[PDB]
DNA sequence: ACAGTTTCCCGTAAATGC
DNA sequence: TGCATTTACGGGAAACTG
């Protein structure tokens, strides 16, 4: 917090500058009016009062003019830590909280700096019309106000222009409200929200900006790339900015109903076989304009890049790219990242893995579950060094499969958050086990041996638990797997239910299992107990040998 | 078909006519060029020839049109026979084929008999031109080709305008092609399909005839209904009549992409509490026309009553009103005919109720299933004479439930089509079955005991059997029925297949059931052989007691 | 105080582009 | 001769507008 305490003085130092500078130009202004009427007096009372005039309004103009050459140069040291360094950091957290990882910080200290060191400027402004003012009404040869006089007015457009073109930002970068913690991937036809907002706060600019979305605007991969789509954005492509929409004093403005549809066409070919997978970047450019008497300023800003799809089924693998994205840049961002996708150190990628469990429920991977997958990206010399082409991420098959590394996640995850949660956040699961350590924790031999592992199989996302009781010859029994469990079989049944009742051919008429410890001990119902589901004959689904 | 080939030689004789008309024509025409040029000679191979000619052609030119006369009034027995018998019987099938009665005939026969006399009246058009030609050349104060003249020419507009404009028809009703079983039931958004065609066949007729589709043309429900909905037609409002378009040598027009979409506005409020649900009749009308030199007439023809839904949940609703309204209907049609939905006779909804089975599978219901439904809308003294209101049908809840008849048969329904057809079809389930009967049937004490009967108590659509072994204290065993099972335990699970494993609480370690006797003593396996569904654990679902 | 109705969406079955 | 994208909607439930 220490640099932004520090910043925070600055800023007031700013403001303590411009009511200083005031005072002394009331002190002007009134000062001359008072030599000026003792003048035409002593002229007319006729037909050391020299010294005095000609003499200290000088020292006085002087002095004012140079102290506001103080603070405009103040102001910049202030402004480019705000503009540069805070904004800019703002960003940096912006998006990393996109792809998963902390939360953002509210905009409020940020905006607190800009109106504040916004006022001042528009302060200095005025101070600057008064003295030209005085100028009129009294000047001379070496008149001080009159030198730095056109210096300090345009030196105090720039500070200011500057500073609210850079206040205007992207509050909520684009998404699709049905996928809250999947924000750069729009839909076509759905209707995307984004937030502006100006952290200037200057009253008399409410409901003056006009917004207006644009899309690819300045975006020669049009050109340049080959396939690339056209689109359209297309619901209310205008709003203007308030303070009554966020609750939170505010000026901002939020789209509802943006909506991209293509501009199918023959201009733009397509080619299915150009350059890049539609996984391509677009941006979403807002545009405003400030428009007042003797100051006029547009402002423009965009958000991150944008992946569009027209089928929800090219999400997971648009979210791959976006993930891919953020996790390797900052910068000015290029639209033909993946014309040449860099690769990705994994001490890096394994916690963005992380980051995607931790989003979509309550716990995210441990060290275990991510040297197991670790050995599996990058093979048994697998290091947090180690670097993993985007290829070996989003396109090869991976392990011996039919499937990249990453929808096979996806996968599981989208196999989690619809039918394992609870479970999941409460640690019973440990899905991802190389299956010799999923062996070799067995002979644990507390022969209700459960281990709940996702596949590494299937192409959609299955679980399966694993089996150890005796081999009645000395040799633990061969270690036992039943075939993965789909969204299918769960849907018409809960997984723990089928735990509950997996009784696999079982002579009896009371008891049957193999089930009873759930991961050392932990006793199967004890350890499930919550999970469970509990004139006709009642039945019950459950998976059998 | 007696009727038909009858009104097969009133079309020849009336082409005869025309023909025979033709012939003599010339020969009026020559045999006057041939008088008159006899005539001119002898007047000036001078600076019985009076009678022949001022009395023949008299005879003749009388000749004719008397023939003309007979011809046209001969055209207007077939013509009426072809418009108000032939056409309005095959429009009459029609109706019954979209409510999956008889098959429609192809209409192929009819447009013969049309355009054979559609060619006629052309014909006797030309022919009268020709007599025109020939009082220009010659007349007379008594010249039948002058008295008669005119009245033939109209006389012939009517008959052939009459002919034109009843040949434009629909011949495939609107429907989407997402529910070519359901044909009046359109949903907004959704693209259906309408086929019109001119059975008048005429070579200087292709390419000219633009067709326009308007919807609810010259509705009063507009207005004096409350609540009503307008819509407005939205893809391709025209399309050109080709011959081309249906490999059948044959004129038509089909549209596909015709679209309807709310017309939402203040104009005509919602209600939500008008006179009607949703099912309210609307029509889409064709309009078109003939602009020839001389002739112009304007055809219009319309679909009959439309349903517009916006969720194909509101489908199965839609349904029920286009059975009633057809079962009901023929008449020009009353798009009010819900205001006071008139009684239905069982003796006719029994039968539609078996089409609807016959037209989503291969077997209707059979008298058995139809008199257990029977005495579920009529009670007891069920009867083929008893009236069933449009309200028990549709509206009120039935037996002792929580929603009305025509659901529960319509998701019985849905259930087959998407998880029994090949049992259903087969005749395994019996699914109607009074629980008594049921029952009655059972003391067949082949302990194998089996009945699929169709569940009374679903909102949804649920399939259960009923089990028979032995009391073990003389009384045949309480007559054993499970949970029905609905879409979801069926989707996770064939329906076969759980009937194999129904284990139920077995003790053992080889075979085990209540299963083995199908209806009486169709080996339970031998049964349903057919059906079945035949390094990790294989396994399967199963349903247990 | 919702209760019929429509809108929005998702993921699938199929169509379609070059 | 194909898949890589896109369009169509049946279907489960939120959002309308009164």
């Amino acid at each position: 917090l220490d640099k932004q305490k520090e910043l925070d003085s600055k800023v007031r130092n700013v403001k303590d500058k411009v009511m200083c500078i005031e005072h002394e130009i009331k002190s002007l202004e009134d000062l001359q009016d008072e030599y000026d009427f003792k003048c035409k007096t002593l002229q007319n009372r006729e037909h050391l009062l020299l010294k005095k005039m000609y003499l200290m309004l000088d020292n006085k103009r002087k002095e004012v003019v140079h102290k506001i050459i103080e603070l405009l140069n103040v102001t910049e040291l202030t402004q480019n830590a705000l503009i540069n360094d805070e904004l800019v950091e703002w960003k940096r957290r912006q998006q990393s909280a996109c792809i998963g990882g902390p939360p953002n910080a509210c905009l409020d200290q940020l905006q607190n700096w800009f109106t504040i060191v916004a006022e001042s400027l528009q302060q200095v402004r005025q101070q600057l019309k008064k003295l030209e003012e005085l100028e009129q009404k009294y000047t001379y040869e070496h008149d001080p106000i009159t030198k730095n006089k056109q210096v300090l007015w345009d030196r105090t457009f720039s500070l200011f222009q500057q500073l609210i073109q850079s206040s205007f930002v992207v509050e909520r970068q684009p998404c699709m409200p049905t996928h809250p913690q999947r924000p750069l991937v729009l839909k076509t036809g759905v209707q995307f929200t984004v937030k502006l907002r100006l952290l200037v706060k200057l009253q008399e600019l409410n409901y003056n900006l006009k917004v207006k979305v644009l899309f690819d605007k300045d975006v020669n991969e049009r050109n340049t790339v080959k396939g690339f789509r056209k689109f359209n954005i297309l619901g209310t492509h205008t709003k203007v900015m308030n303070m009554e929409e966020s609750t939170n004093g505010s000026l901002a403005a939020e789209f509802r109903h943006l909506q991209l549809k293509e501009q199918k066409n023959a201009g733009t070919r397509t080619n299915e076989g150009p350059l890049i997978v539609t996984e391509e970047l677009h941006s979403l450019s807002f545009e405003t304009q400030l428009c007042q008497p003797g100051l006029v300023i547009d402002l423009e800003t965009t958000s991150l890049p944008v992946v569009v799809i027209s089928n929800v089924s090219q999400l997971p693998s648009g979210w791959a790219s976006i993930l891919w994205y953020n996790m390797l840049v900052a910068e000015p961002r290029n639209l033909s990242f993946f014309l040449t996708p860099p690769c990705a150190r994994w001490a890096q990628l394994s916690e963005v893995l992380s980051w995607q469990f931790s989003s979509v429920t309550k716990r995210g991977l441990n060290v275990d579950q991510l040297n197991m997958l670790g050995e599996k990206l990058l093979g048994p010399n697998a290091s947090p060094d180690g670097l993993i082409p985007w290829t070996r991420f989003c396109k090869e098959n991976i392990n011996d499969k039919n499937f990249p590394f990453w929808l096979w996640i996806e996968s599981i995850l989208e196999l989690i958050k619809k039918h394992l949660l609870p479970l999941w956040n409460d640690g019973c699961i440990m899905g991802f086990i190389s299956k010799e350590r999923e062996r070799a924790l067995l002979k644990d031999q507390q022969p209700g041996t459960f281990l709940l592992r996702f596949s590494e199989s299937s192409r959609e996302g299955a679980i399966t638990f694993t089996w150890v009781e005796r081999s009645q010859n000395g040799g633990e029994p061969d270690f036992h797997a039943v075939e993965p469990y789909t969204k299918k079989e769960l849907s018409a049944v809960t997984f723990p239910d089928i735990i509950r009742n997996y009784k696999v051919m079982a002579a009896e008429n009371i008891p049957e299992n193999p089930l009873k410890y759930l991961y050392p001990n932990i006793d199967k119902d004890h350890a499930f107990g919550k999970y469970y589901s509990r004139g006709y004959i009642k039945t019950e689904l459950i998976s059998v040998s």
